[PDB]
């Protein structure tokens, strides 16, 4: 044997065999991170008596850092803030960690309504770090250095081919797989096909709708003005013309048809503006599509920024009038049209992250959670069936309110008017949240109601023209299966409309949600059918809908050029300027290169999806419900038969597994080359 | 095309395609679990004020359940308790979640010393019924069908054990029962070198060898007497100290009388478990194979007053017309020795030597060294959320699990924690820990192992020792580079405002007088190396394969379910049925509970925590004392760790063929 002392001497005395620079950081050692935040004064300061003095120790943020180090630092500080929220929510009795018996009367005192003066729709009143009265956003701004190393970054470029090459080289390996890649895996990520497909199977699949006759007539007139006879004939024919309408952004912000969307970002030295500014731009875009009989959604027209009418706007029409159409200009080299698609993507980033995700799943659900906790006692069937879908939701939403919206979304959006905003009330991101919350319709977003209102005959169509809409096909199935389970459970106790109407809690529950919760579209439940649909909607909102709009966040956003949050240059002044656009015009509009603080925009655009990500599923739920109701004797509860709950859970489990097979078929049944849709695989939701 | 409405109608209207009973529960939906605990009154009760009234809602625990459902419920409630501890430790400022600047004077007020009236060595003063909550999750009775303890034979539990295996990564989800010859002399002895307690075996003193020479003379075993007289590499695992540790006389037996409770009230029904202050004598052969020669079941002052059995097999290669499998007296002896190692491992090697020793140093560090200091910055990352987990362990693991399945008693539950022999064993182990003697180089030398310089290959089956010599040397090198960046001479140490008080705080309030009076750079480096060793690789070494070595209970049970044999004569008559009665096998004598808790303990002690992640993190912050030196130290440490990782593999593969793997220190394991 060569003895241990010789193996030790040989390792210490020889040159290094392993170069640490060739081994990128994947995880922060949590203890080293906490020490470094403290060393850099990115920490709460205290008086001698051990209380917080409301300040941070540091006057200014980090001088210097790396892309990878900052990205990981942002995830780490967010996950720390989420841990702090859980701890505070435990301390305050909002979400106890160890189970505690609380009479309803105690819960009415614990769970209060916020008053709206924080700029948010009504949520849990939050009264350690959560003990003060928006400085937590200053701590995050300090983690983003003044400047970073631009070498071997995803934004460096300086060309699109350069960022594409870098993007591909970062993929691991040789549903699980899809998560750790992005749409840039496709060389034709920019294509009409993959652009339009996102409106059916991307992170925002539930807002595309049938174009009204009024809208089609606007686009008929605009095509007449541009002398485009072919596209005018397609619209006049009017065969399955669809719209993604983002024109409401102006109504939502109180912006006039003369005002442009601009975010003027002020560089800060601590709290003090340096005078250096960065401008980002948004657009209330409109996309017109045609759904072909073969199932392929084709984009026909994009209005960059809809300003009251098409007469007062810039509308470009696709050179290609069907999916297979050709012309002497390749899709890759059609820069005016690629610019238009990129603008429409910025619009969908806003609608997705603010409305479809934050409002429609988190803030709507929080009102219902608070209302439920205040009105329905913990012993009740209604509480037992809803509450498991709400585990640690209130604490995560508190973290999101303090950091995500003001610190990230308000920064990379192009609505402004300024970042940081001195007040919430001038800030267009907050107005968009307010408007989206006020204009959410709880019953219209019941899956069967939603699909019909948006003009999709998913129920009965046998043409196969919805084969590229797996969100809709999967959701029709999944809703029906969740409703079946809710039906079996609810009817165990609620044997007639009379039992609903005489219920001590349901009446007050609906009123609490409608008034204090400010969801007047929540039903006044007087029937078993209404009770089933409301409960189905709550479970849908909490689990599969949230999964659908969140699971592939990283896939669709992390390669920023495919779906940027905002434009880095002004819109073209008129249609003439747009038609002259080249590769350089689209590149300048994207956060590519080492100028104009664009590294920060790329970092935060790629980071947001990560912050919203990193057995929380219906199968685990079903097995768990089955298990406790196998263990229950029949005497225990008298309002419902727990053997029926056991039966419902067994049924639900099997129905979910069966549906999982169909979700696969609907994904594989898409037209050749279409991106996979594995987001609802039952042990995913 | 067949539309969605038809696929929905077809799934709802058809018989179920999937039977949920054929899909075992692996994860609790956390919300359903919390609701069910609340429904069963397994929850804290409150006054109108919203305050805790100190009681649980439920007066009695669950009536009925399954082995698998209870096991999963125990892990789930423990992980909840750990979350609650983190939340409390955040609330009280003990371990803030969000970073906060605290002046030293504030920290002296936050971090106080416990006074020992809780029965524990000195620890953090925190500011019970939480133990009653866990006892309620264990039902009064369970379903015995398709359980690992049912048996009723050893072959039956062996068959069940093997069938439950799934599919370093692999080793985790299996156990020593994967080997048909788990009971063998080879795999028994090997655990003293590469099991969960590899750091207590030692060179046998001349006095001890002379006792065993005399006992072999009494039994007329000429061959074994000649081997001992020759005295070539005779090693000892000595557990005789259990009597000194508990104040037990040589006339008293170790017994745990377990009282059946209806809520809190004894029914009068009891179950007995038995422990033994065993001694194992081994010979290390030149080829590296550790061979067990003799086991004293329970050492009671002398061998004259004890029961000592000597192996029929005098070398590893020996064959007797009685196969190892059918040598029930010897298999019984090995099983008794295993109970002794369970206690020494879980109490001393794990709980005291890594957690409680470390906690004193953490408290002392927080009270004396300000957060700005290099000493605080180098130590504190290795202590992330340790204080909260230790509090959970003090409230639940020791009184509720370890004191229940151990055979020391005198009774479970104990009204008086100071009168409980498990707590006396903790106290004794803490008082007799030698901080400087457990420096790896000091430890190997004191226990009589020439790991440093040996070229015979006789330590090829001691990968813990070989790996640790390397790893200690590498950690020390990193600590050296970092410490010397500020501590440029002994003078800078001696003039340090904090180090003097730090040492005194640990020695007095911390009750670790073996902690050095640090007046030199070399002493400072070794102390800091020891803290990092204790926090990371030593802890990993004694904890990582806990499940592998304990979860198949017959291979290493926590206690005996029957009394020891009366005398050597009785022991030599033992059969398969005698060993089986001693193990928690079958549906009688509450043995299902012992198996459940024995297999559960390792799991509860398991719920990128490594030196590679640490090194890369330190390197990265020091890309932006001379902090370029810290960057250099971290780069060096990273590379040295990777290089060592290759050697750890070689030392594992270099073991005599068929020896169990040792992947416990693979640098992204630590
Ligand atoms: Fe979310
Ligand atoms: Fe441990």
């Amino acid at each position: 044997v060569v003895p241990p002392r010789s193996k030790l001497d040989s390792i210490l005395s020889s040159g290094l065999e392993h170069n640490i620079d060739h081994d990128p950081l994947e995880v922060w050692d949590k203890g080293v991170f906490l020490n470094e935040l403290l060393k850099q004064g990115i920490a709460l300061s205290t008086n001698e008596n051990g209380t917080l003095d409301g300040e941070l120790v540091a006057d200014e943020g980090l001088k210097k850092g790396s892309y990878k180090g900052t990205r990981l630092a942002l995830t780490e500080i967010y996950s720390i803030l989420e841990d702090a929220a859980v701890s505070h929510f435990d301390k305050r009795g909002y979400e106890p960690i160890f189970p505690v018996k609380r009479e309803l009367d105690l819960k009415k005192r614990i769970y209060q309504w916020s008053d709206g003066t924080d700029g948010y729709p009504p949520h849990l009143k939050v009264d350690q770090i959560f003990d003060m009265q928006s400085k937590i956003a200053q701590a995050v701004s300090f983690i983003i250095p003044k400047d970073i190393d631009h070498e071997n970054t995803p934004y460096k470029g300086p060309t699109l081919a350069d960022v594409e090459k870098f993007n591909k080289a970062q993929f691991p390996k040789t549903a699980d797989i899809m998560k750790g890649r992005n749409i840039g895996e496709y060389d034709d990520w920019y294509s009409d096909a993959r652009f339009a497909q996102q409106h059916f199977s991307g992170v925002n699949p539930s807002t595309i709708e049938t174009a009204s006759q009024d809208k089609i007539k606007e686009y008929i007139s605009e095509a007449q003005k541009q002398g485009l006879d072919k596209v005018k004939a397609i619209l006049e024919d009017g065969k399955d013309i669809l719209i993604q309408d983002y024109s409401y952004f102006r109504e939502a912000t109180g912006a006039t048809n003369e005002q442009i969307f601009q975010n003027t970002v002020y560089e800060l030295k601590g709290t003090t503006p340096t005078g250096k500014t960065t401008s980002r731009y948004a657009a209330a875009s409109v996309v017109i599509f045609q759904l072909h009989e073969d199932g392929r959604l084709h984009p026909l027209a994009i209005t960059l920024d809809y300003k009251g009418s098409l007469d007062n706007s810039i509308t470009i029409f696709n050179r290609r009038l069907s999916p297979d159409d050709t012309c002497d200009i390749a899709e890759k080299e059609d820069w005016p049209w690629r610019y238009a698609k990129t603008v429409a993507q910025t619009a969908d980033w806003a609608r997705h992250e603010v409305a479809t995700h934050l409002v429609d799943t988190h803030m709507i659900e929080e009102a219902i959670i608070v209302a439920t906790n205040r009105i329905i006692p913990e012993g009740e069937l209604l509480y037992e069936i809803l509450s498991p879908h709400w585990f640690r939701t209130l604490s995560l939403n508190a973290a999101a309110r303090k950091l995500l919206v003001p610190g990230v979304i308000a920064r990379i959006a192009g609505f402004g008017p300024t970042s940081p905003s001195l007040d919430f009330k001038g800030n267009n991101a907050f107005k968009l949240i307010d408007w989206s919350y006020k204009n959410f319709n709880f019953q219209d977003k019941y899956i069967p109601n939603d699909l019909k209102k948006r003009g999709f005959d998913i129920k009965g169509d046998k043409s196969g023209k919805y084969k590229n809409y797996p969100y809709a096909n999967d959701m029709y199935l999944l809703w029906g299966i969740i409703r079946n389970f809710v039906k079996t459970v609810i009817e165990s106790q609620y044997t007639s409309d009379h039992v609903v109407q005489k219920d001590p809690y349901i009446g007050g529950w609906c009123k609490e949600i409608q008034t204090n919760g400010q969801i007047p579209t929540f039903p006044t439940i007087t029937t078993v059918e209404q009770l089933i649909d409301a409960v189905t909607m709550c479970i849908h909102t909490a689990s599969p809908q949230h999964t659908a709009v969140n699971y592939l966040q990283d896939y669709y956003y992390s390669f920023v050029p495919a779906k940027p949050p905002a434009l880095c240059t002004p819109l073209p002044q008129d249609l003439s300027a747009l038609q002259g656009y080249t590769e350089k015009d689209l590149t300048a509009a994207l956060p590519i290169g080492t100028e104009d603080m664009k590294w920060k925009d790329w970092l935060l655009a790629a980071q947001l999806p990560e912050l919203l990500s990193y057995d929380y599923n219906l199968i685990t739920y079903a097995k768990s419900l089955y298990n406790v109701n196998k263990n229950r004797t029949i005497t225990e509860n008298t309002k419902f038969n727990c053997k029926t709950i056991k039966k419902a859970a067994a049924d639900f489990y099997s129905h979910l597994k069966s549906a999982g097979v169909e979700f696969e078929n609907y994904s594989k049944g898409q037209t050749a080359g279409t991106v996979e849709y594995p987001v609802l695989q039952p042990e995913t939701t």
